[PDB]
């Protein structure tokens, strides 16, 4: 035992406990112990998690939200993955993970040389072949066993999107760099802009004509294998849907979206459940609403009547409870101890169509197979969870990924259906240390789950919520507030992409993010109500907003360069950068390579300084050495011009670098005996033009910092900024006791210091994308594409579109 680690899994019934003492024994996974600790429920299983008496645990969806809370304080870490219509080299992964399975005989994958499906799939300790499209699904009715002449397959592998920009150069639809449809679209030849599905088709209500302005087009991933929430009753009653008030009804649990939250949320729709909101309790009105029930976990003596535990055990979120789960449910039902079973669809089994059909709340019965047509609502999948501090991650998932490339019975027991997991789930696999609640369950989801427990906040209409990042900001912030007469007050985050969520979580109001943020922010639905003004000439748009302007103070990208050199030429040159991440030295000048060529700067381009970068990269040559600090004296602005006086003759730079140090600013040694006259800059026709003409010998020109809202926020936020702005900060009437653009507690907190004033965003019947940041900068960037990035924030404000499979798009 020298680094034999523990990973206790907390059970919440007998079954369980047996389940998981059977893995005990069962399943040997090297340097790590598993140890089964035992709780009488749900609850009680958070609680020992959040006591550090237990390490693991699974949760329903619909129980992520309150688990996230007091006093239990847990995260999701472990999830089943989805197979989504986005899913890159799925051939080559597949065949990896099926290949690190300790077990011999299993269906292995085969890919092409380009890591495609090959159209033809065996499985080869059995002889059978099999069809398949592009992301590995089977061609339905090709399954041939050995012996057996195989049916030919066909290369399956064209979107949706492609095969109709084809029938129309032989309405021209916009798509990824990997086929798929852009949520936005725009008519070439009409102007109109709308919303479109997953696979293309287009969104009820969100055409616009040219004039107007576009609808807002969340982006969307097909997705396939969805559960769904559904009432399940027999065929031998008569009553409808809206006719469940005062009847007996059976539920999974209290805390499920199964048995309760969905049900809720589709009585409080249909108007069918009378309760005031909440904090006027959700329990009370169901048990008002229904005769007799057994819901385990209520705390409502008629909810629990119907349960069948014995004493000490009736109505627990449970095993130990019979009718608890989603089999327990259906046992309710079955048993007559109630009229109607709330549980998920993968109860449902064609064994049941004889006696079994659906309640819809379409006040309509259907059969089992129309679950998909007849339910309420999509049940994302359960998550393994524990502390939010994440001691025991890192044990926790080794045991699990062994477990499963060990083939252990984690999914399935002859003591019980659904113990320690949904026994439908296929794998398991680790979630970024960043997801936590809202992530996982989505904006959207979130919102309805923080509705439900009565946390919803509707903000003031007057009050702006405005988010730091760090203490410096919520000190000058709290300086604000202090003088804002109740129209600011301040939230704490860790970062910009810490405030985006809060906007998103309604925990907060605004924020300013520098460029490198927007991309996120805009997918999410936000909208930049001001933008940071900066041109120090020019003042005449900020004494009296909505006056037009001539420059924003927008900073340009420039390559300045005595020598020859021109944009076709730079191949193969000792160029620098300010490093890897900054805008004007790396994202605008990597972008033009990337789009000339094919993917490959990381040196096997250039000679060249930028730091960052890999420790002896070819880059680190020209660069203790090559770091994104203060300590590399090639980095920054400042930086990286050092090394086009002594080290080379290009550098990717904005247009103020120069300025900066000509003519004799910065002292050093170097730095004040060139003339701007030495310097010019290379235009993108490959042309020389002098360091003023940056305006037009420029790479491109980088958006404004924007402050971002809710859409819903937008009017209030301006109006209150503008009143706000002419009280404080440049040229203000009380200015004397508050400055918007200055603090004694730091530097370019809220803002920029320099910056000028703020103008309101003046949004224009044009792509939001393209609307802010431009389309020059909108097209080198992420090439005019919602798909040119993605990350667990725009996953999460990603609608999850559901499908049979994803052949519809081949």
């Amino acid at each position: 035992a020298p680094n034999a680690k523990q990973v206790r899994w907390c059970a919440i019934s007998d079954l369980e406990q047996k389940k998981c003492n059977d893995l005990v024994g069962s399943c040997n996974v090297p340097d790590i112990t598993l140890v089964c600790v035992l709780r009488s429920s749900t609850e009680d299983c958070m609680t020992a998690i959040k006591d550090g008496q237990a390490d693991a645990m699974f949760l329903d969806s619909g129980e992520v939200y309150e688990a996230s809370k007091d006093p239990y304080n847990l995260k999701p870490i472990i999830a089943e993955p989805y197979s989504s219509n986005r899913d890159l080299q799925k051939c080559l992964k597949e065949r990896q993970q099926a290949l690190a399975k300790k077990m011999i005989g299993h269906y292995i994958p085969q890919c092409d040389e380009k890591g495609n499906y090959q159209p033809q799939q065996c499985h080869g300790s059995t002889g059978h072949c099999w069809c398949v499209n592009a992301m590995g699904e089977k061609i339905s009715g090709t399954n041939t066993p050995p012996g057996q002449t195989r049916a030919t397959c066909e290369r399956h592998e064209l979107p949706k999107c492609l095969k109709e920009r084809q029938v129309a150069l032989g309405f021209v639809p916009q798509c990824d760099e990997k086929g798929n449809y852009e949520p936005q679209q725009f008519h070439g030849s009409t102007g109109y802009s709308w919303c479109v599905n997953a696979i293309g088709e287009e969104i009820a209500g969100t055409k616009t004509p040219p004039g107007k302005i576009p609808a807002t087009c969340q982006k969307h991933d097909l997705v396939t294998t969805c559960h769904y929430a559904v009432a399940m009753v027999k065929k031998s009653s008569a009553f409808q849907f809206n006719q469940l008030k005062g009847k007996r009804s059976c539920h999974s649990g209290v805390s499920k979206t199964d048995g309760w939250k969905a049900l809720v949320t589709v009585l409080v729709e249909k108007k069918l459940l009378s309760w005031d909101g909440p904090a006027k309790s959700i329990q009370r009105a169901m048990s008002k609403f229904f005769s007799v029930s057994c819901i385990p976990g209520a705390t409502q003596t008629n909810l629990c009547k119907q349960c069948k535990g014995e004493e000490g055990k009736n109505c627990k979120n449970s095993h130990d409870e019979p009718y608890y789960g989603n089999y327990g449910a259906f046992r309710c039902l079955k048993e007559d101890m109630g009229d109607v079973a709330f549980l998920r669809s993968t109860a449902l089994s064609d064994e049941h169509s004889e006696v079994y059909e659906l309640l819809c709340p379409d006040n309509t019965r259907k059969p089992l197979n129309k679950y998909k047509e007849c339910n309420l609502g999509t049940v994302p999948a359960g998550t393994v969870v524990t502390r939010k501090i994440s001691d025991k991650t890192e044990d926790i998932n080794n045991f699990l990924m062994e477990a499963q490339k060990r083939q252990c019975k984690l999914f399935s027991s002859a003591h019980g259906k659904d113990l320690m997991f949904d026994d439908s789930t296929l794998q398991l696999a680790l979630l970024s240390s960043e997801v936590d609640a809202f992530l996982y369950l989505g904006v959207k989801l979130f919102h309805a789950m923080k509705a439900l427990t009565g946390d919803a906040h509707l903000p003031s209409k007057n009050k702006v919520r405005w988010c730091t990042i760090n203490k410096l900001e919520k000190m000058k912030c709290d300086d604000w507030s202090a003088v804002s007469g109740g129209a600011i007050a301040c939230t704490e985050a860790s970062c910009p992409k810490g405030c985006v969520k809060q906007i998103l979580k309604g925990e907060a109001d605004a924020v300013k993010l520098e460029v490198q943020y927007m991309y996120e922010a805009l997918m999410c639905g936000l909208l930049p109500a001001v933008e940071e003004y900066h041109n120090k000439d020019d003042f005449g748009p900020c004494k009296t907003p909505g006056s037009p302007y001539t420059d924003f103070g927008t900073l340009r990208a420039v390559a300045l360069v005595n020598k020859d050199i021109n944009w076709n030429n730079i191949k193969g040159k000792k160029s620098c950068h300010t490093g890897v991440g900054d805008i004007a030295g790396w994202v605008i000048p990597v972008s033009l390579i990337r789009r000339q060529n094919d993917n490959s700067d990381i040196d096997s381009f250039f000679g060249s300084c930028a730091p960052g970068s890999d420790t002896k990269s070819n880059l680190c040559k020209l660069c203790t050495k090559c770091s994104l600090s203060d300590k590399e004296a090639y980095y920054g602005n400042q930086g990286a011009f050092r090394c086009l006086v002594e080290k080379g003759d290009v550098a990717f730079v904005p247009h103020t670098v120069v300025f900066e140090n000509t003519d004799g600013k910065n002292p050093a040694v170097w730095a004040k005996n060139l003339k701007s006259e030495d310097f010019e800059l290379l235009c993108l026709d490959g042309s020389r033009a002098p360091v003023s003409n940056y305006k037009s010998c420029k790479l491109s020109g980088i958006p404004p910092p924007a402050i971002v809202t809710r859409e819903e926020s937008i009017s209030d936020v301006v109006r209150i900024v503008a009143n706000q702005q002419s009280l404080y900060g440049r040229k203000g009437f009380e200015k004397d006791m508050f400055q918007l653009f200055s603090s004694n507690k730091g530097n370019n907190l809220l803002f920029n210091d320099n910056t000028q004033c703020l103008i309101t965003f003046d949004r224009q019947p044009k792509d939001i994308m393209e609307d802010y940041f431009g389309k020059p900068y909108y097209t080198t960037v992420y090439g005019a594409s919602r798909s040119a990035m993605s990350s667990e924030l725009i996953s999460a404000c990603t609608i999850k579109h559901c499908s049979n499979s994803l052949e519809v798009l081949f």
